[PDB]
């Protein structure tokens, strides 16, 4: 019931009892473990709406108090009477700060409690959305001095009024399946671009067209819209040393912005709340570029070194590999748009584990995510024993809005 | 009930069956994942059914199941049970046994090659000179000065668990390591307590950075005993960088044979607490995790000094530089001498097919993605990118107390 976590390089030991607290389930049994597994009305809204209540007043020192009391009982009429409720700004505020802090699977955690809130529940229209993102656009790109950042829009009510972004990130790169075979762009998401044009998107069909938004507003059909493109910051990716890796015309933008994930607070649900902090550089130069599903750009940078690629065991894809990521880093860097190492995000994230540890109790962790894929055990997460759980608020997964939408 | 794994970067959709015969447990429940935790005297009651399963098991793979010989050895065993209060295994039984627990073994990456194990039955040792012996013919058997073949060596099984044979040493073949008194460790820090008994019992340590240790041998529940392996039968392979020729001067080697001699195997309810066993070496364990672990031999500094990349920040990503060239010169070394080696990219392909072949011909096969994924350039490897299904298998490999934590001294 109480339980240990031994860093295995450091020897330290830390008790976990904020575990306990969990409350939905994680796909594991006694008999089989998931951990790898990518993805695992009135009665039911008054427990987590005094779940979540009780949590916040006693982070503001006040539980037990008539204020704390009253709230409960006006949002317990609240929902008796219309069978939802409505967060004051503090609890939502509150809300998605915890969602973050609670996230299992993100390393850059530390900075929790600097998330900038974004309240956008006054939304009625894919225009008036289209605003909202474009202003936190501008603000958590600050011209390349990121800021972390959230916009929450309306919540769900019966569900046929949901607004969503069909995006994944708000911004991307579109992708299209060639008449000859290949693929053109970002092969992760010909399927969107697809949307994007049978809804009207004129493609002008090259490797780093960011994507149009497209926006679902109060269960209606969605629209597209084209984000300033002065409002996208993007960097060309040079190399320190390398001359010729300017000409194989790479480039990445500034602002990862998940946009696809539904916002748990209190039992509310946010089916669009776009969130946006900063890179870590693995997630460009090894994911973006080198999944072989991805721009799966190994092969044409190894040549260019001249490298021995008869042999697995020449180690190619890893020099490689190396390289492709202090481009990416020093490229950013060179710009002046945050990007953080994976050497410095682990070591904060080890750091932030003990700040939880010793202020919380504990801090979910999904070992399997938090690692980064390149050099993992010379990362000191590697060796960081991590108990994976879920607390609420949360960030969550939803169905692509495609499979669901009744047009 | 049926489970699904997808493969994300080809989209193949596996279906798991094997699930259902696991009985073991995995330390996870429906509120907790302790996927990344490290670690997470039987009576005749539990010792039948163990045995029964077992026995099942075994004669179905033979296509025997139900016969007359499978009925006889189930009356066999049990009346052997009853009356003794344990069982010896045939020969037929114990190899499968051990190639089981290997092909169970859901750490392990290598197991494209479980069914090729040559089995060593140890169980008429009765004496530390005699496990000394056996031993010495394990290596010398594995090494095959070079053509590295697997095998394992099984002694006698626990009785009272006061009579226990155990092999002290956590590996065959591994370096010393001294703390020193200003702090600073010589040779292999993961060694020093272990290295501190052998002394203890009487070694004489050479004190350099590449001793090989004693072997501390228990037979029969008695005090261990020290010997040392003849050198002769030791292979080492120097390393060398194809290209750096000042990486010769870092004065570095390693040995050839990983033989892990710590472990318990557990066998139709049967324990067999000393089983060294041996395979070859996938390059990372040396290049990455050897010499590389903060807490290890730790050359990631003195290697890019002489790489004189930029030291001054973590983000020129200097540390992932000297790996990748560390790791170039393992493999170039133990292929130049032409000791048995796997890189991770051979290893992990192969290890995908193998894991998919499972699934077709047996229902399934248990992995820990946490352990099957290299500790470098992890997502350019295809078990990245690969959902596994963690869950216990018997026959099992398993890990059991440090002997020295447990031991009662004769004297
Ligand atoms: C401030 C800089 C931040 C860094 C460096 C960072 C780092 C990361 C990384 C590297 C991942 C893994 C994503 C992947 O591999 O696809 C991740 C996951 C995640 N982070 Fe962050 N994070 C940051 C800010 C944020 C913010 C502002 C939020 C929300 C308010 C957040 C919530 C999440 C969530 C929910 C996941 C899991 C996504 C999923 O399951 O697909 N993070 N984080
Ligand atoms: C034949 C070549 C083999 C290769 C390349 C190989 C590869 C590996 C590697 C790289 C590991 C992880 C080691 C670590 O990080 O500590 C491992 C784990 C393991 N392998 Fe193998 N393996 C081989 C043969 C064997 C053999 C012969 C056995 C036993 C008969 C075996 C049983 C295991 C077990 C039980 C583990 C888990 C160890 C633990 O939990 O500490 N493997 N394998
Ligand atoms: N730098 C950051 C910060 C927060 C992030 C939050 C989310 C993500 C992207 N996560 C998507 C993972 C994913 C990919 C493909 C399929 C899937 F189900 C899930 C990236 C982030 N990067
Ligand atoms: N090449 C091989 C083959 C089989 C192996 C079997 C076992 C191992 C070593 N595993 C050590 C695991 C370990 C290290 C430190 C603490 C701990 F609890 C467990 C290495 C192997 N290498
Ligand atoms: C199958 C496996 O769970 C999958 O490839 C995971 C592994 N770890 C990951 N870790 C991060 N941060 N991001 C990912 O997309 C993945 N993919
Ligand atoms: C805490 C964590 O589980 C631990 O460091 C593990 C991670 N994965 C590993 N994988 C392998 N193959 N070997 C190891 O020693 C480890 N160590
Ligand atoms: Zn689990």
């Amino acid at each position: 019931r109480f339980l240990k976590v031994k860093n295995w390089e450091t020897d330290v030991v830390l008790t976990d009892t904020l575990h306990l607290k969990s409350t939905l389930e994680t796909g594991c049994t006694e008999h089989i473990c998931m951990g790898s597994i990518m993805l695992p009305t009135k009665d039911q809204l008054f427990p987590l709406a005094k779940e979540f209540l009780d949590q916040y007043y006693s982070s503001i020192k006040r539980f037990g108090s008539k204020a704390h009391m009253d709230r409960l009982e006006e949002v317990n009429k609240e929902i008796e009477s219309t069978s939802t409720y409505q967060l004051k700004d503090t609890e939502l505020i509150y809300g998605a700060k915890h969602a973050w802090r609670n996230a299992s699977r993100c390393v850059g955690r530390i900075q929790w409690s600097k998330l900038q809130v974004f309240d956008a529940r006054d939304c009625t229209t894919a225009h008036g959305m289209f605003n909202y993102i474009c202003n936190h656009v501008k603000y958590a790109t600050n011209k390349g001095n990121l800021r972390s950042a959230i916009t929450i829009f309306p919540q769900r009510t019966d569900g046929k009024h949901d607004f969503r972004v069909w995006n994944s990130q708000l911004i991307r790169y579109a992708g299209y399946k060639q008449p000859d075979g290949s693929t053109l762009g970002d092969p992760a998401n010909v399927q969107f671009t697809e949307i994007c044009i049978q809804q009207g998107w004129k493609a002008p069909r090259g490797r780093f067209d960011v994507l149009p938004l497209l926006l679902q507003a109060n269960g209606n059909d969605p629209e597209l819209f084209q984000i300033p493109p002065e409002l996208v910051l993007e960097v060309p990716i040079r190399h320190p040393k390398f001359d010729w890796f300017k000409d194989l015309g790479l480039k990445w933008y500034g602002l990862p912005a998940v946009s696809n994930m539904l916002l748990e607070i209190g039992g509310l649900e946010f089916s669009a709340c776009p969130f946006s902090g900063w890179y870590m550089g693995t997630e460009i130069g090894v994911r973006d570029y080198c999944d072989n599903s991805r721009y799966n750009i190994l092969e044409e940078v190894a040549k260019k070194m001249d490298l021995d690629m008869r042999k697995t065991s020449s180690l190619w894809k890893d020099q490689a590999l190396v390289e492709i990521n202090i481009a990416v880093l020093y490229s950013f860097q060179s710009d002046k748009v945050t990007i953080v190492d994976h050497h410095s995000a682990t070591e904060s994230f080890i750091k932030h584990m003990e700040n939880e540890y010793r202020c919380r109790g504990g801090c979910p962790a999904d070992w399997v995510w938090i690692v980064p894929p390149m050099s993992g055990s010379i990362t000191p997460v590697f060796h960081q024993e991590m108990l994976n759980y879920r607390l609420t608020p949360s960030f969550e997964y939803q169905p692509d809005p495609w499979n669901t939408h009744v047009w």
